[PDB]
Formats: structure tokens, C-alpha cells, sequence
């Protein structure tokens, strides 16, 4: 496993024990071996979780989700997919590691897929060894992996809104539920829904996951409402999946918008990992799995892909080579190598834009490639009268950094700037100059 040329996807079934048996065990050999070694946490929460399961051994936590004194002579570092992927794209120096370890391997947000399209072509070049670890490969097409204990798999007509009968199944339960959503906004009617029935939920998202997570653990609860970000890794005392198998997809138009079609069939991997939060205990069989559609692979074509290829694009490999995606995953986009790539000051604003501004990648790509500075917020406003922003039902309106009152009316349009009122929020505060 550890030789350099070497990658090796450990896709041991859902709960099988790679982030708390197999993980110490790799860490503690590499140690022996003295590589350099890296491991990649696709969120603060798994960070968290990997202190515990590897307490004892030296581990430099590049993560404030730990609170840890580093001795400074450790040659293991953890942090998230996402800061690995940052950092390369930073002018910082980032070593080059003798063994990669992804955890959660299957994540498809941009970062993580740049970040397996860099690390298997560091493999290729003959320079290191990696190991993906993920009971879902890309490309896998069952949806129904092996489990610790025994599952009901149930094909039922799932709500994905209000609704006042007809499935007095959702309700009559007495466990714990984690139901799987396809936006923030579903989520939203179906949590008030069983709010007003008397039910106890939580509600997960990207933006308040790590917060609302600690909520699982800290009170009790009936319901889970979350988006895909729960098939990362999270782990839940639960006896029952709910899942809608939908989700939005990020569609780039005409090379123009970006809009989010939907809400569409989940990938088997999306799947099989939201099914995988249950039947974890070998104690407890017969924990339920009720599914309202089948699976399609929806990542052809889906704008992550081609965000990481954007991403990629920008990073430093050797000379003017440039990284290519993981193999398996490389044909979901349509794009040429090299083709995002930008000169010295365009490329430290798209940084910016996607550090600082929390712009998406698509985004932030079209405001830097158009030659415009990080603090230049004209093209919020200039766009045209289509690509009003609205918020209920009216023009969304700011105060402009001049002190103008101006409707939001972005030159580039992606829909991921408002697909909810937070992300509606963040991006007003972007449009006036707030950060
Ligand atoms: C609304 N989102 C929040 C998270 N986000 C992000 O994770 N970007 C990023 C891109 C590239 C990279 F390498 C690391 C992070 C910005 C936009």
C-alpha cells in the first residue's frame, strides 16, 4: 500500500471500520517508514472524530475543530479536503507528501475532486503512494452495499412537501429518523411540517454543519432533515433513513449561468452512502431504508467537475504541466487541460474571490478572468434585466459601498448565490463591499 506508484481505493462496505480500525493501523506503519504523510477529513466533524481514533499517535492537526498542543517534530498531517486544495492554490509551501490518504473519498465538491485529481497525478509521476478510503468509488453502481447488521430496504412514495395524509408511516414511528432532502429550502417545509405534528427535529446543511451537528449528540431529538452533506462521514444513533434519492445539480448554460436543475435522481454512491447511515450496529438488525426514486448517474455533466478543472488549472505541478482529474472521474466534463489557466494577478483574485468572498468557483473564475480586482463590486449591479436577483418576489435591493441604493443585478449569474436566505444574505453583503 505504501510504495510509491501505489493507489489504492480501500472500499470496505459502509461501517466496516476504515476511519477507526484501518487508519491508525496505516498511520502507525508510515511512522515506521518515516513518510511524510498526509490525511484528508472531508469535514471539522470527521476531523474531530480522527483525534479520537488516532490519540496516541503524533498527528498534526492543521484544523482549529482540535484542540491540540503539536510538539512540532510530528511528520503526519490531518486536515480537510478543502485546506489541502486551498493551500495548494495559496503561494505557500505545501511538502510534498510521501503518502496521501483521503477519507470520505467519494466527496464531489470541487476542492475534493481537485484534490484526487492532484494527489493520482502525483501517483502517475512515480513521486508517491496514495490511498482513497470510501465504500463508494466513482463510478460504483450499487446502491445497496453490505452492512454491519441486516437492513429493510423499502421502495415508498417519499413527501417532499406538507402534507396532511396519507403517510402516516413518516409519523407513526417512534425511533430516530435521518431524512435525506434535495435542498435547503425542502428541508425548511418538511421540518416545519413535523414541527407542527409534535416531532423533535434538527436540520443540517453545508453553511451550519458543524454547529447543528453537535446538536445530535447534545439533546434528544425525532427527526434529522438534511441535505448530501451527510453522506460525508456523519454518523448518527438512528434507526431509520428516509430519503427522497434527489438532489439539485449545478448546470453551467451556454458557458454563461449557472442555474441548479432539479430536483433530479442521486448518483448509486450518493445513494448507497445515505442508506449506509443505518444498519451500522451488528446489535441492532432490521434498521429501515425507505427510498422515493431510483439512481442516475447525474454527475455527468454537473458543474463540480468542471469547477475542478478550474481548480486544477491553477495549481503548480511542474513547469507548465498541468494535473489531470482521477482517472475514473475524469469524463464527467467536457474540458481541455490547461484551459482555466490564469497569469499571476487574475489567478490571486479568483483566490480571493473564493477565500475571502465565498464566491463558488464558477464565479469567482469569470470576475477574475474578466480582469476585474477583488474589491471592484461594479459587476453586481450591471448586469442585465434578467439577471435580477429576487427576493420574495421582488427586486433584491443594496446599499452599494458609495452609499446608493441599487437593485442586485449580477453580470454572471450563478444561482448558488441565492439559493436560499442565507446564501441571499452572504452575497448582499459581498454586493455592498462588506468583505
Ligand atoms: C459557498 N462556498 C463555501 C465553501 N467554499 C469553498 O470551500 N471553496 C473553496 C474552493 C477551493 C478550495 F481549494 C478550497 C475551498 C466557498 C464557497
Amino acid at each position: 500500500m505504501l510504495k510509491k506508484k501505489q493507489l489504492t481505493v480501500l472500499d470496505l462496505h459502509p461501517g466496516a471500520g476504515k476511519t477507526r480500525r484501518v487508519l491508525p493501523e496505516i498511520v502507525r506503519e508510515a511512522i515506521k517508514k518515516r513518510l511524510r504523510t498526509v490525511i484528508l477529513a472531508p469535514t471539522r466533524v470527521v476531523a474531530a472524530e480522527m483525534e479520537e481514533a488516532l490519540r496516541g499517535l503524533p498527528v498534526r492537526y492543521m484544523t482549529t475543530a482540535v484542540n491540540v498542543t503539536h510538539s512540532g517534530t510530528e511528520i503526519v498531517d490531518l486536515m480537510c479536503h478543502a485546506t489541502f486544495t486551498s493551500r495548494l492554490l495559496q503561494p505557500i509551501r505545501v511538502p510534498n507528501y510521501n503518502l496521501n490518504i483521503m477519507d470520505e473519498a467519494h466527496f464531489t465538491d470541487p476542492s475534493s475532486i481537485a484534490a484526487r485529481g492532484y494527489i493520482s497525478t502525483r501517483v502517475e509521476m512515480g513521486e508517491a503512494a496514495a490511498i482513497f478510503m470510501t465504500a463508494t468509488p466513482p463510478g460504483t453502481r450499487d446502491a445497496f452495499p453490505d452492512s454491519n447488521s441486516p437492513i429493510m430496504d423499502t421502495e415508498v412514495e417519499v413527501p417532499e412537501r406538507a402534507w396532511s395524509s396519507g403517510f402516516d408511516w413518516v409519523t407513526d414511528h417512534s425511533g430516530k429518523t435521518v431524512w435525506f432532502v434535495p435542498s435547503v429550502r425542502n428541508g425548511n417545509e418538511i421540518a416545519a411540517c413535523l414541527t407542527k405534528a409534535g416531532k423533535r427535529v434538527i436540520q443540517l446543511s453545508r453553511k451550519t454543519f458543524e454547529t447543528e451537528f453537535q446538536k445530535t449528540k447534545n439533546q434528544e431529538w425525532d427527526f434529522v432533515i438534511t441535505t448530501d452533506i451527510s453522506e460525508m462521514g456523519a454518523n448518527f444513533k438512528a434507526d431509520r433513513v428516509i430519503d427522497s434519492r434527489r438532489c439539485l445539480k449545478p448546470v453551467i448554460l451556454d458557458g454563461e449561468r449557472v442555474i441548479l436543475a432539479g430536483p433530479m435522481p442521486v448518483t448509486h454512491a450518493s445513494a448507497a452512502q445515505r442508506r449506509g447511515r443505518i444498519g451500522r450496529n451488528p446489535n441492532k438488525p432490521g434498521d429501515e431504508y425507505m427510498y422515493g426514486g431510483g439512481c442516475a448517474e447525474t454527475d455527468e455533466g454537473h458543474a463540480h467537475w468542471l469547477e475542478a478543472r478550474m481548480l486544477l488549472d491553477n495549481i503548480y505541478l511542474q513547469d507548465g504541466l498541468i494535473a489531470s482529474l482521477y482517472r475514473p472521474e475524469a469524463d464527467k466534463v467536457a474540458a481541455i487541460e490547461g484551459e482555466f489557466k490564469l497569469r499571476t494577478e487574475q489567478r490571486k483574485t479568483f483566490v480571493e474571490l473564493m477565500k475571502r468572498g465565498d464566491l463558488p468557483v464558477w464565479l469567482a473564475y469569470q470576475v477574475a478572468s474578466a480582469g476585474i480586482t477583488y474589491t471592484d463590486r461594479r459587476w453586481c449591479f450591471d448586469g442585465t434585466t434578467n439577471n435580477t436577483i429576487m427576493e420574495d418576489s421582488v427586486p433584491a435591493e443594496v446599499w452599494t459601498k458609495y452609499g446608493e441604493k441599487r437593485v442586485l443585478k449580477p453580470r454572471w449569474m450563478d444561482a448558488r448565490v441565492c439559493s436560499d436566505h442565507a446564501a441571499l444574505k452572504s452575497f448582499k453583503e459581498f454586493a455592498a463591499g462588506k468583505r
